[PDB]
């Protein structure tokens, strides 16, 4: 016999790999004294805080820098991406003042705590930022939404991606014996810049707080000392995280005889959902849901800063004609606040010895991707609606995870 | 190392049972000359009888009493129930009269008949109750909505509850040489007050009455006599059979920022769903089909006498935000009825001997739950929207089971 | 022979557990 | 209640650190401190 042998374009992967130690600085916040509602808008609720401070395993600048990012090929997908962190050690402060209360002491008696899944699968919110007090200065008071990305009344603070890399070579705000410095790139510290707390109103629904005490485990610091307390990883459900690939419209009959609606009786699910519980209530609710389903393709980012944009896209990145769900979870690393050796009177504990931890943290992650062409003068990468990408469009944020949980996030901004 | 340990509570949870022996008595309603069309509303349509009495092993009191039941924290599931029947013996009249025709006779040929599914299963309906005839008086006569609750037109008849139990030391209507006994409780016979039958019109739709006796079962009642012909068993696919367990409302951000809307984007099916067959036709039918999705969160009973309320509730209780289906089985103990030895002459055969069958029954069911709570100064039983629990509510009686299958039970009330 | 089997109605006992964990100070 | 238990950690004691001079108390690096505990004296005991 005789087969002529067909031909063939085997489109490689190019899969790489990110990782950076970073040395991140804790303070032992007294827990925080729950500060009523950080805005004039939901003004009658509170939130009972912890000191357990975020480590974003889920922004991408954890993992890679600008470049890196920037350079990713379309189509780039996180695969996996993992966090360790040692208690590399913690440091409490040492009263001179005898002033107040505060008795001076050479004693020392903290403790380390983590938590995982809590964030993102319990009823808290990550709220941080904050705005406090003076001496016995650990419990803080302004709440504020998380900072990833810089914020700015004009003047600025912050920058994730800065705060680990620094500038550009001409960038003014940072270059400049003391602007915006590389740490990352040569050890330094920097601070886990959100903490977390739980929510929780005044009427509308009622009850008390919960127990995070079992929710998150303690240590005796000094016990789980220089040993890695974390490490738990991610494989994001669906992380394609830069502009996907784009299927191209050249096949036949009426898929391009013209543009026009190309519909068929399938008989399977095709479209992604949505559930929208009707809260409403006369001392302790009663709801009601309703599924919404949607359509599908239009884009996934820009700004091209989007890197400070979040990684677990599962609730809206329905890749080709079908579905699924699940949110990214999260991981907060700290010690609970170093009591004040109030003496004798004392029978309020209100007074909070100063003390930062040093947590030593290291990123890493896969993402990676093909640049398939499968037709002889077609210009860009591309592939086919066999599984083209599509995202699901919304009026405000989608799942804004800077506020709890219903295990999905909620789709509206909190604070 | 050192963890600090912990908390936890433990809700236990409380699981009885209960049991009863009922003494049922059938009568052999002779194969029951099929009564036109019991309301003057379907006038037109007919019921073709057995003699096949219901075990009412779906309403809660064939297995427990007022109390018991009563008595059920809320989230009280039955787990499974069982009946097992033993046919004690039947007994047949003796012709003295001769009169007529009915030549009288010490002979007996008699025959027990059981049969299961075929009630929710099959073709039929289990209207009874009835209304009916003179010597050779076995045959019946009136239809009538099943009874199970008491029924009255001011003078009542009924109250399986009070049939077996009797009333309370107080009340009148029963207590007293002469009133409503408590049976059960003191070994009574009392009668299976329900009969089954087929249904069926004339044209809108038309070929010919089934064949009820391939599906059930016919023994020589003496053989099998003392001997138990049931016990067929029930574990309801969702048996809440208490008000269910409130979630509560005091979470954080959005989930209590406020009462307003905390919807999303999850993209899987989340919500209960709706048959609505299109019967229409000109010679034998023509159907079409639109499934209709809906609601969820409001309650489960009231008028605390819903115990004579039904088991299975698979077709409207969603628990929490999924999904399910299906019927309680249903279960038919009897004996054909004894033809008189209507002698020569009779080439119809309509003279039935009176006979009245001694069955007997004991049911029992397991139904449990637990009693949590999780937060600190809630004051009711607890849970979380994690479960809560989900009605669907309509109009009219929700799968009106009075009323002949489609497999699950049309939603509207027959004759 | 054939006795015909009495009825029951057992009753269940919850059986709950509780935990915590109390960190207390204490003067000299 | 049927049972109920109590078990308890000496996690550590703290003393203070005299800088005031002032008196008496002669500052120090020192430290000997010990814990007791105990048990029926209470109930059982002559106490209150």
């Amino acid at each position: 016999v005789y087969i002529i042998p067909r031909p063939f374009s085997n489109f490689g992967k190019k899969l790489s790999t990110y990782t950076k130690s970073h040395k991140f600085m804790i303070f032992g916040l007294a827990n925080n004294v729950i500060g009523p509602t950080g805005t004039g808008t939901t003004a009658v609720n509170r939130l009972l805080t912890t000191c357990l401070a975020e480590i974003p395993w889920q922004k991408l600048p954890l993992y890679m820098n600008q470049s890196e990012f920037d350079l990713l090929p379309p189509g780039s997908r996180v695969v996996e991406c993992n966090v360790k962190v040692i208690f590399r050690t913690n440091r409490i402060a040492f009263e001179t003042s005898s002033t107040v209360t505060k008795q001076a002491t050479l004693n020392q008696i903290s403790n380390v705590q983590t938590a995982i899944g809590l964030n993102k699968l319990g009823w808290g919110i990550n709220r941080a930022f904050t705005a406090f007090q003076s001496d016995q200065p650990m419990i803080p008071t302004a709440t504020t939404a998380p900072k990833y990305e810089p914020v700015t009344g004009d003047t600025g603070y912050r920058g994730m991606i800065a705060d680990y890399y620094g500038a550009d070579s001409t960038n003014d705000t940072a270059f400049g014996n003391a602007g915006n410095y590389p740490h990352h790139q040569v050890s330094s510290f920097t601070f886990l810049q959100n903490y977390y707390c739980m929510y929780q109103q005044t009427n509308q629904g009622t009850g008390g707080w919960p127990c995070l005490a079992e929710h998150l485990q303690q240590f005796d610091s000094k016990t789980v000392n220089n040993q890695c307390l974390i490490d738990v990883t991610y494989k994001p459900k669906m992380g394609l995280i830069k502009s996907p690939l784009n299927y191209k419209i050249i096949g036949q009959p009426t898929v391009k005889g013209t543009i026009s609606v190309g519909d068929n009786l399938v008989n399977m699910r095709g479209a992604v959902v949505t559930n929208p519980p009707e809260a409403t209530q006369n001392v302790a609710e009663s709801t009601h849901n309703l599924t919404r389903n949607f359509p599908a393709d239009l884009f996934n980012i820009y700004s091209d800063i989007e890197k400070s944009q979040v990684l677990h896209k599962g609730p809206w990145g329905h890749e080709n004609p079908q579905i699924q769900p699940s949110v990214h979870i999260g991981i907060q690393a700290v010690p609970a606040l170093t009591t004040g050796a109030l003496l004798i009177n004392s029978s309020p504990l209100n007074s909070w010895t100063d003390s930062m931890g040093y947590i030593d943290v290291m990123s890493s992650c896969t993402v990676m991707e093909a640049q398939p062409t499968h037709f002889p003068f077609s210009t860009e990468a591309n592939t086919n609606p066999g599984n083209t990408i599509y995202r699901i469009n919304l009026t405000p944020n989608s799942l804004t995870s800077a506020f709890n949980g219903l295990y999905g996030n909620g789709a509206t901004l909190g604070n």
